[PDB]
């Protein structure tokens, strides 16, 4: 209880924190029960302990733009340091300071909208292998579940947008690649009581990423050196200070990590929604269907054209944010819009506590797409609404993630509808571990059309 | 041995480090002897491994000068950090980056000329002191421990200086003050081989200075808030940012330990220079009595006078230079004088090495003050000789350390004589721990005059 009194001397509410613990028993609701809480019974800033480590809590959308924006280079540049990282110190998530900027400026073309133009056609082949994979499973009669089909097809598109490997992973069980890319808590727990114990895993070479996986890719990267996707654009950019050989396997892992759960599980929590709302599901595929005429394949610009599409795709991201809190570690001794920030506190945005405040949403549990609209998202503050995270430190693969999650969400509803079933969980929950994900898989019927 | 190709990749030479030890067991000798092999058979520039810390030695002038200087506020500005510290992170020494420059900057007008010459009459007072202990023990006629009635008077000055606290500390075996200023390897070396454990020892409230003797100063502090000398000038000043009460207790410790033990050191190393060139002694003497005729005493403006007395101060510090090696992390990747330098290495200047090498000193082993005359002074390189340290991070007390050392030297030596014995080590051998200090103590007979 070094640091237990520093709320309390700033004046700044909070749950009280238990020796050593801090506040961590409190998250055996799940942390976003524990952001909402707080956030209802101390207001717009508070205060709670990792362990030792302090963490104060801003809603205030003013707070949260000085935070992300305004102050992100000289205060609030780097999230927080978690467990035995080894390497992939190096990787541009987990990068500070100056060496997060040269990778993050090294990376920036690699996002841009001319370059995911070029990747359409890639990941839209492997849509229609969803479709092949789903016309299947849909004749089994067996409800279906969507993670796997879902995290087969979002392997199908990282493996072949990073790298050049075209692969069916739900009809290959066990190629070297797709192996190693499926290979990939108490722990996670301990480490936060424990934070003076990372030091001693990363001198045993201990590391949460499986060192398996990662001698496999540096090899694959030797054998794809000389022998359009995200390698080349990062090796031809080799040919600031350019980049190198072991960084370049640092930020692919990302990539992967990335792009397989987030994009696999904002999928499953969509078509949650839209078996459960047969209407948004009905009017998205007549808005399909008249912009595709036929079941017409998708493009860049046929995708950017569907505005309710685009309307559903954000109102799941409002209800299942999936990265939950945004971070940053301040730096030095600050003071922000009114309030000092003394040096090392973690100051988190409450994401998914501010998606579902009624202050700025009105029936924040109701899957209403009609938010979006092109009437009502003038209305929406984007400090408020973060799904991606807000400033210089954003989300690189916003426009690669909706790109990719909208072309799975076309070819699938242009050939299938999906229903409930006896297996569905309605309500769905939400695990109270530290991923956003259901606590039970979706499940549902799909018919074909 | 995860760094142990550092220098290899950088072509660098160096002493090939062991696993987990890197070179740790060629500090057998001692580290100063460790320089001078090093210096010896690998010429201008070196690197080894404190266990996997890699530290790279410089002893061009020029490049000593862009560490030193010019490249200080931006790549090279702290020191490397060590064992268990505690609260003392906060000490001026310890300190690091935006947060040195602030205690820099408020403890710098604490060090003029102007505040040196208020402190005189105070300490010339323990001269007198010392004086009169001196006289008890030249009459046992049995040869003299000068780190006792050195040590002794180094503390009466420190006390006096920093608190007010004026006491006789060898006659005052235990007054509360100077028994907590009294109680203060292998942990060293374990700590230096397992870096990983200092996160373990901080959580655990262990600390490398004895807790016992800060929580009886910050008691002192408090009953001397209200109830010249360092502490006021502090207190003052709080009457940048201003100062903090536990930052005053910090700063205060770190000055007791440089007024202490450098100041005690210095002073037996020379006067065992005096007693083994007894001609040198002599006309040290005759200096002093022409300036300060019939044991007058000394003042600023006298001390400030006698420029062989100078002389022979900067020789005891070109043979013994307390601090021995100079430090700075490297902050940041940078290529100095025509050589890249990684973030993260350890760049070492070997002071001890420098001071007695012959590329630049005749006779580097002789005790020989007239290099510093008035005519070869011109010729020495203040990069090479840098008993002080150089440049924005350079000893603070520099000024203050010389003054009080020369007003003992005079008043020491208008009333005594000092002569070898059948005790004294010549010639002296040093110790082989991480001090600077004679191996065997310095024991010598004392004759009044
Ligand atoms: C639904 C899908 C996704 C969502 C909701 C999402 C969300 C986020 C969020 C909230 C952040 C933190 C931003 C901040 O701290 O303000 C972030 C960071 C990041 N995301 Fe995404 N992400 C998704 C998919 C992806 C994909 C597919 C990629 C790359 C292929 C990607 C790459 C990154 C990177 C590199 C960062 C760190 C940026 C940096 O440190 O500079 N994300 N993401
Ligand atoms: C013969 C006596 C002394 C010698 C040879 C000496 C030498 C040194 C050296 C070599 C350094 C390192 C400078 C660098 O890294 O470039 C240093 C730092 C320092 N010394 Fe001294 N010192 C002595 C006495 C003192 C005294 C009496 C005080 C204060 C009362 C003092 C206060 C300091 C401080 C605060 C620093 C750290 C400065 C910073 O980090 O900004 N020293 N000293």
């Amino acid at each position: 209880t070094h640091s237990h009194g520093l709320f309390k001397k700033l004046g700044i509410p909070g749950p009280t924190p238990l020796p050593f613990l801090g506040n961590i028993l409190s998250y055996h609701k799940g942390f976003c029960m524990f952001d909402m809480e707080c956030h209802k019974k101390y207001g717009k800033v508070w205060g709670f302990y990792d362990g030792q480590q302090p963490v104060l809590a801003i809603t205030d959308p003013d707070m949260i733009k000085t935070v992300l924006v305004k102050e992100c280079y000289s205060v609030f540049t780097n999230r927080r340091p978690f467990g035995p990282v080894g390497f992939m110190k190096s990787a541009i998530s987990i990068a500070e300071d100056e060496e997060w900027k040269r990778l993050r400026s090294l990376l920036s073309p690699t996002f841009t909208s001319g370059k995911l133009k070029e990747m359409v056609p890639i990941i839209a082949q492997y849509g229609d292998v969803l479709v092949r994979n789903l016309r299947r499973e849909a004749e089994t009669g067996k409800p279906v579940t969507l993670k796997d089909v879902f995290g087969a097809y979002s392997m199908d598109v990282i493996t072949s947008t990073s790298f050049g490997v075209n692969i069916d992973s739900l009809n290959n069980p066990q190629d070297p690649f797709v192996e190693n890319t499926k290979k990939l808590d108490p722990f996670f727990l301990s480490i936060t009581v424990f934070p003076f114990l990372i030091p001693i895993l990363e001198v045993l070479n201990i590391c949460v990423f499986p060192r398996e996986v990662t001698n496999f890719l540096r090899k694959s990267v030797k054998r794809m050196k000389e022998s359009v996707d995200f390698l080349q654009l990062m090796i031809d950019s080799q040919n600031h200070k350019a980049l190198s050989d072991l960084e370049l396997v640092a930020q692919s892992i990302i990539f992967i990590f990335a792009g397989y759960e987030t994009t696999s599980s904002v999928l499953s929590f969509i078509m949650y929604e839209l078996a459960t709302h047969p209407d948004v599901q009905q009017k998205l595929q007549e808005e399909i269907d008249a912009v595709l005429p036929n079941k017409a394949p998708p493009t860049y610009d046929t995708v950017l054209q569907m505005e309710y599409l685009d309307m559903v795709v954000n109102e799941t991201l409002r209800l299942f944010p999936i990265a939950m809190r945004l971070e940053r570690v301040c730096k030095k001794d600050v003071e922000i819009n009114g309030m000092f920030i003394p040096k090392g506190v973690v100051v988190m945005i409450p994401s998914y506590a501010l998606h579902r405040d009624p202050k700025y949403w009105t029936e924040p549990e109701k899957f209403l797409p009609e938010r979006f609209s092109k009437k009502n998202k003038d209305n929406i503050d984007p400090y408020i609404y973060t799904p991606f995270g807000s400033g210089p430190r954003n989300c690189i693969g916003m426009r690669f993630a909706l790109m990719n999650m909208k072309l799975a969400l076309i070819r699938v509803l242009q050939n299938f509808s999906f229903k409930p079933c006896k297996e569905t969980q309605i309500p769905l929950k939400l695990s109270l571990g530290g991923l956003l994900q259901p606590e039970k898989p979706v499940v549902l019927k799909v018919e074909s059309r």
